[PDB]
């Protein structure tokens, strides 16, 4: 896909930014869902506001036409509907003369929903937004938005929930509690899945990590990066889209004793500050050019929140014993487009 190299580097730049909030916190987000949410938002923006959004998503505006950018997200969204739940909620103040052109493209191209709410009642508007998140995933995510500004007129919520089955399941009788070294001294107890068999697992000398690829029931592939002792940040700095491609084409099977933790992690992020570090600020300020959304009315994106939820469960010489019992990076790749559906780091499964 013409945007997959751009999405992959946006994913890594976003991950590197979140990893600079230090080590001991579980990172998990969907680069596809965030990039799709703001590419869709760009349809209502113009001038510098429009350019910052696409530049912040790692699109060189002097090298790729915007029609290809929105076409790139067109096919990527055409693929996603796998056991994946995703949606975008645009919440605008009641009494705003919305531009019908933007509302049609939001549903037609990105399958996103726009709502009218009374932000003059901050507590109730927050409840209305969280109910859409709660109902949209059938209770999976509750009370997403925790605060709202007093001057809010426009809020964007992007959610994604993933709990899918492996193609090759683990046997539940094997799952047992093991040690998870969060660092060299702390340790914690975690339910660990285990299986002996042939895996697409290899040890990479460049990354200094074990790399495991496992295929999903659907168009998804999970890549697990288990770093060597003291090589976690080395893993984070040497990750490129090219290395992901070299692993997805490699088809070397090999036997191992895999210990993979059963875990359920969630990620919550305020995109206003996180995407501000990538240069997307004008849309969050009073000078925003949102004339594509409402024509004769000033508008700005007061609140933008992302929430991603994951659930991992079961569903001839001496083989190596590869145990994911210490902090490790992982990456979910959409099989068709080779785009990163999810990326994150697991420092503590219990959290």
């Amino acid at each position: 896909n013409k945007i997959t190299p751009n999405l992959a580097e946006f994913a890594f730049s976003l991950y590197r930014q979140l990893a600079h909030q230090s080590n001991s916190t579980n990172i998990f987000f969907s680069p596809v869902s965030i990039a799709t949410a703001f590419a869709m938002l760009s349809l209502g923006t113009k001038a510098d506001t429009h350019d910052e959004i696409l530049e912040g998503l790692n699109f060189n505006l002097t090298e790729i036409p915007e029609a290809q950018i929105h076409e790139g997200f067109q096919e990527l969204l055409r693929t996603l509907n796998l056991q994946l739940t995703t949606g975008n909620g645009l919440f605008l103040s009641e009494g705003l003369k919305l531009v019908d052109k933007f509302l049609e493209d939001v549903k037609k191209l990105y399958h996103s929903e726009a709502f009218t709410v009374n932000f003059g009642d901050t507590e109730e508007a927050k409840k209305q937004i969280n109910d859409y998140v709660e109902k949209g995933t059938q209770g999976k995510i509750v009370d997403l938005v925790k605060e709202l500004d007093r001057d809010t007129v426009f809020a964007l919520v992007n959610y994604i929930f993933f709990k899918c089955k492996w193609e090759r399941p683990f046997e539940v009788k094997d799952t047992e509690e093991e040690d998870f070294h969060v660092d060299q001294v702390t340790t914690v107890k975690v339910p660990m899945m285990k299986r002996l068999g042939m895996f697409n697992i290899q040890h990479c000398k460049k990354l200094s990590s074990w790399v495991l690829l496992m295929k999903y029931l659907g168009n998804a592939t999970a890549i697990f990066f288990l770093p060597d002792e003291g090589k976690l940040q080395h893993l984070e700095n040497e990750l490129t889209h090219d290395i992901i491609t070299k692993f997805l084409e490699n088809e070397d099977r090999r036997s191992a004793s895999l210990h993979l933790p059963k875990l359920s992690i969630t990620g919550t992020y305020d995109l206003k500050s996180v995407l501000g570090q990538l240069g997307i600020t004008k849309v969050f300020s009073n000078g925003a050019d949102l004339s594509g959304v409402t024509e004769e009315a000033p508008l700005k994106l007061s609140k933008a929140v992302h929430k991603a939820v994951l659930t991992i469960d079961e569903k001839p010489s001496i083989p190596p014993e590869v145990k994911f019992n210490k902090p490790f990076v992982f990456l979910m790749i959409e099989q068709n487009t080779k785009s990163p559906l999810f990326m994150g780091k697991v420092v503590n499964p219990t959290q």
